[PDB]
Parts: structure tokens; C-alpha cells; sequence
């Protein structure tokens, strides 16, 4: 990695993440996204909105959101129509993987100026009718979910994700009592940082258009944590014995996130100051219901390609898609988690599942900046099998 | 990109392309993209398929596909689950962005071994009920046909993309009679390719097991359409009266997939592997979107330039016929004679799955620079939004 | 004439209350609502048991996901026995009324001697319709109709809005959007004053729904609505600018059931029934489809020349009001005084569940000749397709 | 009371489930029969007609009064009375017995009745779309199994209330079978010898973009039958140890029938001939699962409201809504299969559901006619444990 050009990352934003059919839902997920990258743009110095030549954008459910949607996003948020825009799919791992590619876009030469980030409205994925084209003559038919079918449904098992956090729980020994504190605890954590102001700066809020104008400034889910009706609600797949429920796993979510990369040589000529340094990445993948366990590959390979030990890092992002898979991975890295979402994480905040993997990297950089830290890790599992990782430096 | 790391072709493969709800029909987009991967596997002496460790695929309409289609793919063709995969949609230039970032990907050193390409069964694209979370009380409700909203229409203008061939051909002077002289040109190289076996390498045969007797696909179902009486008469599909883009003269609706194998150059050396080509440079390129049509015409020089060679140098180029008009406007802005342009007949007689058609056309050149005894070639396809990909290989 | 046929008497009559669309009732489907109507019915007949009703007939339009004949469901939802002769009818608006006159029929030609007839109507649980599933839609976005405007609102010929042909007949009989706008003010205010002096209360049958305690629906959930301001201020419905109906008085969409009791003079004396009215003649008319607004001005003389009435005997009239122009226009073709029509209110305040609404305005009717102490009532209803029903009653 | 003539009848081909008939709706089907029937009767115009009765079970999609529609486009008046009726499968029947009940009370002289339905054009149903889902698959209703062919309280479709008449009376799978072939052998030998051709009023289909011209003539089910098929393919509802399937059950099918009805005092008045004169009807009901059943309840009501006893009637038809169904009722009645149906029945010409009460009517004149009859009797069992019966006598 150190015998390639230097990738910087010179701003980041995220919108706020809105509940399910709740306070961003009236967006598309273009709309969220141009306005993640709009704002990103807007923090950096010396930089121009025409000066970006690519983008790679994050997105899993793009059904119906029309043509090439990182095109939108980027022609939303005011980019020339010159500018290279292609859509990325690993479920829940895109937004971070499209980061990946825009920065090995400046490394092979072929661009200065990336954005590269993700967005998602699950609000706004539709259902599917699937047999209309050749007709089904007679029976009951149906209509899919298209949440379910394309973002939470593993294909080769058919069950749903909550299932494969049962797996996870059953592999790794952690009960309900265990990822029910976890759960109170990064929630309690989501709470302190969004009263000390802490993710005012990476935040834009979102005006809606007026009745009068409302204005979107926080992450809606951190509000609702309740640790009596949390610690007493019923398993949400397994009756009975499940210790997998809808408050101690990640909801469904409206989001977007966005960072700028540049080049050594462009940040020099247009005199820019740099936020960050990527210092390398890695992704792995193995038995897709066991996805939940990815990270405990793709972090220790991201290091490795960074070149950094793993108790160098100060904070670790490792995405909650469920309180499990934070439990998990902590306990095969052998990572405490007083290093781990010190802002709290998607189980509190949300997870806009294309956008996730931007997000965390947006609140890492947060994170180091509020607890005077330089190295940092985020991993973000994805439905199939795989992981996705990222080392940066905060400079 | 001489001083970065070579990436070597040493296989690729395509199903037969399919028409419309036709001979593979039945078949979803990750099983036409893992047939693909696992035919290009087979070819190459030496390699074995848990050798692969990542890839990119395309793909369109994804709706109901489920989770990542090139992970669908992947795991269908036998790949170990330890493989990296990742699903790419750039429209149309999809399948060919997919190789693109599978070489960046063995270049900054991530992988040895990549598969990249792309698939689309437009046959399975579903029809979309938006409102039904929400409701809606009362009034006639769209169910909306996915093909044309994430597939074929322009996001900003709302308007189909045979809408903006029109624009093309106004723009450059293309009329009906042109397009259709066109038309017909290419149904007959594609034809004569058929007849002459020039297909045959590159199409791995489907078996559709019998439910009744089995079915083999051998053969790209659209050459044989061509009815030239037919094609000359037939209504305008898009203006009516004045319109001058036909169905005939424009690509199909198709199913298809097409997948390449990639190898650093260390790789070929160790395991003593025979490359089929080599990778030589690559050119994205974006102008107004209802002006996509002619966006080849900045990505292919892009992409000489990045390779460092010469327009006059390049033995055969794909230039992917979204409609005839496309290939006659960046013929006529590159100054390329057609004689040099898709020598086994192009997308408006073979089929056109999006997803797939920047891997298919790279295989076919690939067949057609081998058949012709050529060196350089270079694809480039246009995708709706404004865009275009483009890729130079020299065949070893 | 009638006396050359056996009399037929009800004897009892009862209705639910009219939820709104999407309101209070919407929970219940349309042979639960009619179950409802027919056991209250019956409980008002003293002397006389559940089991010794022979024959149902009742009205339901909009029948579709109902399931199997939706009157069968209301006659044995009721407890009536499995042996009971069940029939669904569809006269659109004038379900409700036609049924009655088809069980006072079955007992005139002595085939029945207790009759049970009505209508019901959820079209809160009308659904959508996917048209062409079974064929199949190849290419191109397709439809989901609304069931509601589908077989309940759109005449079949002419494929307009019923709406649509009411300002036909505004412009037909001369009523401005002030007289139509009027008239549904005041007929809000005798609905509202029914409402208030308990005048209701006798007819309607109030609804307990499950879930601890029970939530208890008692009156009609439209007369409420009333606010004159905005009435008056609300732009029209189906024509900007020039346009006299609006929703306002115009009649809602709605659900709610009605029933009533008819048994043979035979049985009235055998188990010694007080009867509450005679059916003295009925009238069946219709038209142009465009004109069922005044059909009601065909078939209420017709019914009342089968009566062997004249108009002036009549002491109440309820002309249903499909909208405020269909009441205001049949008053002025008939000669009929306001004072005499709909004198509790009519469906523009109370609600229109149309495959209902037939029996509803009798039961109705009834009560109104009860409280102003009046003996000759006619009650006559139009429906879409350009037809009406009227019948004649006698209180007792 | 009244005497009640039928002056003509005229019934449509019966068309195969998405059949030759599959381009026509419920009405235009219903419209040509009633055009047709009127055709017959010299000295009755077809303004003359003053109420329609018009039978229509699956009328979702169909538009404002079925029976409206049907009269509109055959023709009659605007003036004319029109309704609606559906008791399922005997709707055709009961629409008729209404109209002479109508002529009975001296409301009209002349009435339109019979039956139409189109199964081919029965949409599917989305419940709940106005009320809205927010998460999950949700289902297409398909209309036919909703409306037309599932018991309500039961919830199970009527091939399983037909096991049970099987189970309840003591027929076999092969019992079942040769029914199915001895009717369907009646069928073809009544094509093969025109004993249909008075009562059908063939359908013109013309294309004109080129294409040719289509006449349908004949019922599409009679020609399908191969016993060498038919004994060895698997049970339908019940596997392994059912006895009902496809070929020895009705089919689902497209079709309309129409006859006319006049008063005493009209056939007089406008010297027509009648074809027959109605005698007398009944309906009748018991348990809905039992309903295979009830004609022997409605067909003996009919001879005794009619005065005739049952050992008079010359040919009877016994819709066959299963094979098993006529086999049961003619042991429960005590009548010979060599006077039942001897045209064939519905298992093997089709069953359009809300036309089948008429369209055996119809047949049944044509037996009469050719059996050198007197004395006929048409009874039907329909969804919901009900059965409608009507006795005619040829003149
Ligand atoms: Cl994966
Ligand atoms: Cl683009
Ligand atoms: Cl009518
Ligand atoms: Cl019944
Ligand atoms: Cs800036
Ligand atoms: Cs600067
Ligand atoms: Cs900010
Ligand atoms: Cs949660
Ligand atoms: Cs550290
Ligand atoms: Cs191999
Ligand atoms: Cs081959
Ligand atoms: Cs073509
Ligand atoms: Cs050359
Ligand atoms: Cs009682
Ligand atoms: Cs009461
Ligand atoms: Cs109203
Ligand atoms: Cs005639
Ligand atoms: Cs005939
Ligand atoms: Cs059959």
C-alpha cells in the first residue's frame, strides 16, 4: 500500500438518519445522497464542485429509483455532467467499498478528485410484483418486499438476517441478557454524543419543504432507547428461546454519507488541508450466514494492508447490525469494547444500509477528532458472507 | 499506465443471448452470470476456480434479484465463499466498468485472480407496486414496469432512451433510410459470423433440463429476426410520422451474461499460465445525458490515450449499438470507416442485456480480433445518464 | 292490481350506523355489517324466531374478495338457518331497495311466508383490481383499478364519474353550485337535529367492536362533518372553475348495512305480529345512463300509480341523495315540496354505503312517519346505469 | 297466478379458461346471447323487452350492474329494468325463476333472464392497499378461488366439498371416471350430430390488422377428452387416496345464456308461439360443505311446487359441477343416468359458473326437443350448501 500515490480524505458528511417510513421519508435516496455530497463539498477549502471527476456511490434496493443512481446523486448535488458516476452493491458493506474503489481511482492515475460514499431510502423501497411479464393463469400470487427480498434475506438459506444473528449468538455464546446490554450501552453512548454536540459537525441537517418548513437536524432512533420495555420485549425470530429482538438489533433506515478524496499532487496544487489519510483496506468473505463474523477477517487484513498493529488503533467502527455482531467480532479480535462506536453505533443510530458503511467512517473521523485519536478502524459486515474494512489516519 | 502493474486476460465466455421472454427466459440473472464465470474458468490450463479471490460484476435491474447479484454469481459458479464480490451499475456500460475495477483491483495489489463481467435477465425485471407501505385511499394506483424506470429512461428528463436516438439523429443527420442500411449491415455480419462458427469459442451452450425433453441454447436468438422487406417498412417506434429509430434499427430487450478471467502478471508466471491478452489502458467519460449516445467519442480516445496507442493503430473496434444511429454518429465523430467497427455484427442483431453487453462486446472482440488476425482492439459503449466506457487490449 | 296478490308486511327494520370511508366501521367487512342489520331486525319482532325466516335477499355492489355470496354470509353471520334461501343483488345504488322488492315478490307468488331483505355495503374494504395477471403484460406499466371506481362510481358506457353526469344534470334542470351548496346545508341540519332529538336512536342498531372494554360505534359519523364555512369555500369536484358538485354535497363513500322484516298476511295473524307498514306498490324505471339522476321522477310515479296513490297522500318522501342536484331536480320535475323530503336528512349528511342505501332510506322513512305522524311514504332511489327504484308504505 | 311461456333460448359457445372466448367480457358474451334469444321470437321486437334478470358471480372489474351492461349491448331499450344476481353457481337459475316471478306479479310482460360469466377475465384482488403494509410480502387474491370456487366458512375449495360428497355416498376414483367418459362421449356425439347447433349462437371474432377472421361454433371442452389420460392422471385436491381431478371435474370456463319470457296475456296479444311453458321451481339449501347435495332437496321442492311427480320428467339435467355430484344426487333421488343429461353435462361442455343455471336450461330444451319429451326438470347445486331447481313442459 505505502508504494502506491496517497489517497486524503479532505471532508465527509452524512445526513441525519431517519426512521423507517419516518422524518426523511418523503426523500429519495438521490435526493439524500446529492445532499451528503453537497454538503461535503461545501466544507472543503479551496476546492470546487467542478473540480470532482468521479463518483462511486453505495446503494442496495435501487429499485425504481430510476437510472444509475450514484448519477443522480452526483447531478443532484451539482457535479458536472462530466463527471464518472457508477452505483456499488455489497449490501451492507457499499458505501464503504465504493470509498475503497474511489480511492484506487486515484491511485491508478485515472483521477484526481473522487466522491465516493452511499445512501439508501428504505422507506422508499417499493414491492415487487414478479410474474406479470409471462402472466400466472391461476392462484393466489404475491407480492414481494423488496427490504426483504434484496437487502435482508440471505439467497442461498432464504431467512432473514435476525436468523443468521441467532446463528451467531448460538456460535459465539451470547445471550439475550448480554446483547441487551450491549444494546442500552452504545444507545447510552448515541444519547451523550448527541447532547454534547458531538455529531453536530458531521451532520447536515435537511430542510422540508413547508404548513411550514421542517427541519431534520438529529439521527431520529437514539431518542427511543427504553431499557425496561428493551430488557422486557419478546425475541423478535425465534419465539422463546430467541435472544435476537428488534430493540437490541439494528432498525430499518433513510440515510446518506459522503467523502472527498484527492490525490498528493492535487491536494498540493490547490493548497488543500487534508482531514484524513487512508492508510489501506481490506475485505473477506466467508459462509454467508455467517456473515455476522466477516470483520474478524476483512479488520485484521485492512491492518495488515495498512501496515498498523491492531492496538495502535484508538477507536474502531464495527458496524451493529445487530448487538451480537459487535459482541462477536470484539470477542475474536480480542478488542475491548472501550475502543469500539464511542459514539455509539447503528443498533442506536440507524442503518441506511447502503450508506453504512460511509456513515461509520464518517462518525470515526468524529470520533478521533473528540478523543484526541489518530489511528482509526471501521468494519461493516454485508448479508452474503462478506466484510469490508478501512484504516485512516486523522491528521 | 505503462508504469502500472500488467493485468492479463487469460479467459473469458458468454452464455447465447437470449431474446425478450425467449429461449432463456427461464433462467435468472445470477444463473446466466454464473454459467458465464464457470465456462470462462474452464478454459484456462492451470487455474482452478477456488484460485479466484474477488469480483466485479454488472448488472441493471436488480430488483428481485436478491442479495448482490455477483455474489449470487460467484457462489453459483462454484467460487469459494471466500471470494470478494461486488455487484456494479453504471447502465449499459455496466459489464465493462466491472473489468475495469477488476484490473485497478490486481494493479494496487488486492488480488491475483479476478473475475469480472456482467449479467442481465431483462426477461425477470419485475413490475414495482411504489406506494403500498404508506397506502394510498383511494384512485387507480401505476404498477410500474422496472425495465423502463431503471433500465431504459433518463432519470432527469423522464424520457426513454430510443427518445434521445432520436436527438442523435437529428443532431448528426442520420436519417431512417441510414440507420436501417445500418441495420441490416450488422444482421448480416452477425449471421455470417453464425454460419461460419465464428461464435462458437466464445458461447458456452446452455442446458435447460426438462421439466419433457432437455433444451440446448447454442445460438444468439436475434440474428436470424432479420427480415430486410420488413425492417423497411415497418412504423417508427418513438416519433411518430417524422421518427427515424425503429425497433428493427435499435438494439432488442435480452438475457445474457459474459464474464473475462484476470491475472497479475506474477500469477501468470506462477502457476505458467497462457494469457490471452493483455490489458492496455481504459477511458470513462460523461457529457449531457440526453446526449449519451455520442459519450464514446470522448471515452475511446480516453482510453487510446491512457493505453498509448494510436486511433490509426487499432485493428477492430466494438462500438456497442444501443441503436444503429449510435454507431454511425461516433463512427462519424471518431472518423473510424465501418469496416473497421464490430466485424461480427454488433448489439442491434445479437442483443443488447445491459448488464452485460460492455462484457459481451469485449468477448466478441476478443473472437474477432483472433478470427481476423488483429492485434489492438478497443471497445466502447454509451449508457443512459450521458455516459460511456472504454477499453483497449492487445491479443497475445 | 295489488289485491289480486297476497299483502306483504313489514314487520320490523334496522340499520347500522354509516362509518365513514376508512372510518369507524371500517374494521367489519360487508357481510358483517349486514349480519348486524338482519339480528337486529329480527330481535324487534316479537313472536317470531330467527329460524322462521325462509328467504334472504340482499343488495351488495362492490362484491369483490367478499367471498361467496355475500347474502348467504350476512343470512347465516345472523343465525339464520343453513335451509334459508339466499340471493345477492346488484342494482348498483338501488341494491338495497330491489331486494325488498324481490322478497315481498317471493311471498306474493306464495313461495315464502318470512322473508328477511336488505343491503350491505364496506367500501372502506373495496379492493384493487390487477386486471391482466393471468395472460400476462409483457412490456409497459400497467394498472391496479380501484375497485370502488371501477363497479360502484363510473357509468359503463359512457366511462365517466356519476359525479361527472350529476353536473350534467345541473345543467339540465338549472340548480347553481350556491342552490346545491344550500340544499346540503340544510339537509346536514336535519340530520344534525335527527341526531340531536334522538330521532335515530330506534332505527339503528349500534356496534360493539372487541378490544379490555369495547369500543361502541352509535351514531352516523357524517352529519359531524358539517362546516359551512368551508362548504361554501371548497373548490368543485369533477370541473375546475365552472363546476357546481362538489365532495361536500355530493354523498361519501361509505359503509353501513339496513334490513327489514317482510312476512305474509298468513304468518302476520298465525303467530300474531304487529306489523309497523304495508307495501302498498313499487316502481322500477330507468333511462338514459347519463340521466339516472332523474330517473327517481320515472319511477316514483310509476310506483305510486302500482300503489294506487297520488302524490299528494304522501306525507313523507325520502329521495335518496346521491347528490344534492339529484334531490333538488326530482323535487322540481315531480312538483314536490322540500318540506315533505328526506325530513331527517339525507345521504349527503348521513353517508351513501351504496349497496345499502335501498333499505337504509326505508328505515328511515319509517322512523320520519313514526315522528311526524304521517301513514303514506315513498322512498325512491336512483342508481348508475341510469335506472331507479321507488316503493310505497303504509304505516300501521 | 299467471302463466310463465318461454318463447325462445339461445346460449353462447362455451369457451375454455383463457380460451376462445378469452377476449370477451362477461357483458359482450351475455349481450350475444340475449341478441340471440330475441332473434328467435318473430312478432316480439326486442324493444318490447322490459326487465332483465341477468345472473354474473365473479363481477369484480366487470363495471356498474352486469346485467345492465348485457342489455344495453344487445340492444334492448334504455327504458328496461336491470339486475344483477348472484346465488354462485345457480345464479343463471335463479335469475330466470325472478323473472317469472317479475311476469307473475304483473310487473312486466316480457323479461330477459339467464346468466354470464367470464373466467378468464376475473382479475386478482390487492386487499389492502388503501389502509396500506408497511413491512412484509403481501398477496394477490385470485377472484375465482375468493368469489367463485372457495365455501366461506370452510375456507376450502369445492374439488375438497367434493371429496367429501365422495366419501359421503360411496364413489370411486373410477366410478368418477367413467361418468366423466360416458358424458363426455353424450357431448361429442350431440357436435357430431348438430343436436347442439339450434341452441348455440356461434361467435364472430374478426381481425383486421391483417389477420384473419375467427367463428366459434362449437363448446372447446367436449373435444379434449382422452380416457387413456384421463385414468391415469393424479388426483386434484386430495393426493394419493383422492378420487376428484381435472378431467372428471367442470372446468372453468367462459359463456352466456339468455331465454324469454312472456305473459299469458302477451303471447296472446302478439300471437307467439311458445316453446314451453314453466311449471314450477324451488330452491333449496343445507350445510354450505354439503351443497353437492341440495338438489335433492330443490329438485323434488320444484316437481311439487310444479304438481308433477318425478317419475313424469323425460330427461333431467344435473349440472355437473363434479362427476361425483350428478352420481350422488341420482342416488339420493332414485333416477336413471339414461334420462340425465343426455346431451352431455358440465364436465364435459364447461361450467361458466354464473351462466350454468341457463345454459342447462337451454340444453334442456334442446333435449326435450330431440328426445321427443314432454316433461324436463333442471336442477343445480351452487357454493354456500344452495341448489335451484326448475321444471318445464315442451309444447
Ligand atoms: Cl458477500
Ligand atoms: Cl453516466
Ligand atoms: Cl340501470
Ligand atoms: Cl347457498
Ligand atoms: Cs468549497
Ligand atoms: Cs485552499
Ligand atoms: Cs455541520
Ligand atoms: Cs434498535
Ligand atoms: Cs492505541
Ligand atoms: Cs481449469
Ligand atoms: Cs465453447
Ligand atoms: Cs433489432
Ligand atoms: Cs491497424
Ligand atoms: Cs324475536
Ligand atoms: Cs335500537
Ligand atoms: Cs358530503
Ligand atoms: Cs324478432
Ligand atoms: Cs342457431
Ligand atoms: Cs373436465
Amino acid at each position: 500500500m505505502s508504494s502506491l500515490p496517497a489517497v486524503y480524505i479532505v471532508s465527509s458528511a452524512r445526513t441525519p438518519v431517519g426512521s423507517f417510513l419516518g422524518s426523511l421519508s418523503s426523500l429519495t435516496a438521490p435526493q439524500l445522497g446529492a445532499h451528503a455530497i453537497k454538503a461535503a463539498l461545501a466544507k472543503v477549502d479551496g476546492l470546487k464542485p467542478s473540480d470532482v471527476q468521479e463518483v462511486f456511490f453505495g446503494n442496495v434496493i435501487s429499485a425504481n429509483v430510476g437510472q444509475n443512481p450514484a448519477r443522480q446523486c452526483a447531478l443532484g448535488a451539482g457535479l458536472e455532467e462530466s463527471t464518472i458516476c457508477t452505483t456499488v452493491n455489497k449490501v451492507c458493506a457499499s458505501g464503504l467499498k465504493a470509498i475503497i474503489l474511489g480511492a484506487q481511482t486515484i491511485m491508478t492515475g485515472n483521477a484526481d478528485v473522487v466522491v465516493a460514499g452511499g445512501t439508501e431510502s428504505m422507506s422508499n423501497a417499493p414491492h415487487y410484483l414478479p410474474n406479470l411479464r409471462t402472466g400466472a393463469k391461476y392462484g393466489h400470487q404475491s407480492l414481494v418486499d423488496g427490504i426483504m427480498k434484496d437487502g435482508l434475506t440471505d439467497a442461498g438459506k432464504q431467512e432473514l438476517m435476525g436468523l443468521q444473528a441467532e446463528e451467531c449468538a448460538q456460535d459465539h455464546g451470547f445471550s439475550r441478557e448480554q446483547q441487551d446490554e450491549y444494546a442500552i450501552r452504545t444507545y447510552e453512548k448515541a444519547q451523550a454524543a448527541q447532547k454534547a454536540g458531538l455529531f453536530d459537525e458531521e451532520i447536515a441537517p435537511i430542510q422540508l419543504p413547508g404548513k411550514p418548513d421542517v427541519t431534520v437536524t438529529q439521527d431520529e432512533e437514539p431518542k427511543n432507547l427504553n431499557p425496561e420495555k428493551l430488557r422486557a420485549i419478546k425475541p423478535a425470530f425465534i419465539p422463546g428461546s430467541g435472544t435476537v429482538t428488534a430493540p437490541n438489533s439494528s432498525p430499518l433506515n433513510d440515510g446518506a454519507a459522503a467523502v472527498v478524496l484527492v490525490s498528493e499532487a492535487k491536494l498540493k496544487e490547490l493548497n488543500l488541508k487534508p482531514v484524513a489519510k487512508i492508510l489501506g483496506w481490506g475485505d473477506a468473505a466467508q459462509q454467508p450466514s455467517k456473515f455476522t463474523t466477516a470483520p474478524a477477517l476483512a479488520i485484521p487484513k485492512a491492518l495488515k494492508h495498512a501496515g498498523v498493529g491492531q492496538d495502535a488503533i484508538d477507536a474502531f467502527e464495527i458496524n451493529e447490525a445487530f448487538s451480537v455482531v459487535a459482541l462477536a467480532n470484539m470477542k475474536l479480535l480480542g478488542i475491548p469494547e472501550e475502543k469500539v462506536n464511542l459514539h455509539g453505533g447503528a443498533v442506536a443510530i440507524g442503518h441506511p444500509i447502503g450508506a453504512s458503511g460511509a456513515r461509520i467512517l464518517t462518525t470515526l473521523l468524529g470520533v478521533l477528532k473528540a478523543k484526541k485519536g489518530k489511528l482509526g478502524c471501521a468494519g461493516i459486515c454485508n448479508g452474503g458472507g462478506g466484510a469490508s474494512a478501512l484504516v485512516v489516519e486523522l491528521l
